[PDB]
């Protein structure tokens, strides 16, 4: 039942959000980590814009050297604001995921293969989200989404 | 724990002692008693009395009739627009929880876990350092999680 589902973006992917990130909206990523990864993100962002560029209501950028950890954040106005690093990563070189990101009213709600991962109360409001980019080493099996609409 | 207090004497009035953020969160708990005509909650611009300090972000709920919540901002001690909301949580003779969520563009507000309002901002956040609590409302305590901490 999922929408807009595609499958095998290449990479770097810059796309339009098909409707609105209402609480109960579910973005859902499937995909793998390639062996020589360092990192890769999942942006949230309001335009697509490069230059000013856009800001990222969420940056969730999984990095895989030493233990890895998950460094989540947010860009306004071309500044990147506090770091919340999560070092509890479900994320492995070669292990394939799922990522299910939930849109609450105050906050994400990230669960990776079924698991909670991690939560990111909002700075930018969420109705202001029209765009997911994902870059990085990673590839991407396939995007779909669950509107709460 | 230096960022709440407990059971403050009404009228309150105090430094807010970090930025408000893009993601902070201001919760407020308290208790409405039964003769209360109407409460307020301002963010403001310093604690200055006469002239009286700007308030960035006047949060009103009066109890009249079926009750309504007013917001409004006052600069150079003139008041601005009135943004009124009618569906209101708030009764004489009751508990409530108010979390104000700071957004790059806006507070979002929800008291007892449903959203009540928003509010775009009129002065930008980064000039409030004071909150007040006046009229008649008990309040049990006042906490603050800074988007920076
Ligand atoms: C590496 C690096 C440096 O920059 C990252 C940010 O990443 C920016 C970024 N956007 C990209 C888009 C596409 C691609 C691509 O490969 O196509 C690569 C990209 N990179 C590296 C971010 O992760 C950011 C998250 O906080 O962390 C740093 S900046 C930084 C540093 C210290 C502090 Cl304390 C704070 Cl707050 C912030
Ligand atoms: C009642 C009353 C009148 O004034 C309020 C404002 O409240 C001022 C205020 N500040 C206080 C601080 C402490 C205490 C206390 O008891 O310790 C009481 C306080 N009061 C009443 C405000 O609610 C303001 C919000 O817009 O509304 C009115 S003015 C007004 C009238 C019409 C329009 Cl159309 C427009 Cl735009 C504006
Ligand atoms: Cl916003």
């Amino acid at each position: 039942n999922l929408q807009n589902i595609i499958y095998n973006p290449v990479i770097p992917f810059v796309g339009t959000i098909p409707d609105q990130l209402d609480p109960g909206t579910l973005i859902v990523i499937r995909g793998h980590v390639p062996s020589d990864a360092d990192r890769f993100q999942v942006d949230l962002q309001n335009g697509s814009s490069m230059k000013p560029r856009a800001d990222v209501a969420f940056h969730f950028n999984p990095r895989f050297k030493r233990a890895g950890c998950i460094v989540c954040n947010t860009l306004i106005n071309e500044k990147w604001g506090r770091e919340e690093i999560t070092y509890d990563t479900p994320f492995k070189r070669e292990k394939s995921f799922e990522i299910v990101i939930m849109v609450l009213k105050d906050k994400f709600q990230v669960a990776v293969n079924g698991k909670h991962t991690l939560l990111y109360g909002h700075r930018i409001g969420p109705e202001k989200i029209d765009t997911l980019g994902i870059y990085g080493k990673v590839n991407i099996h396939s995007i779909g989404f669950s509107f709460s609409s």
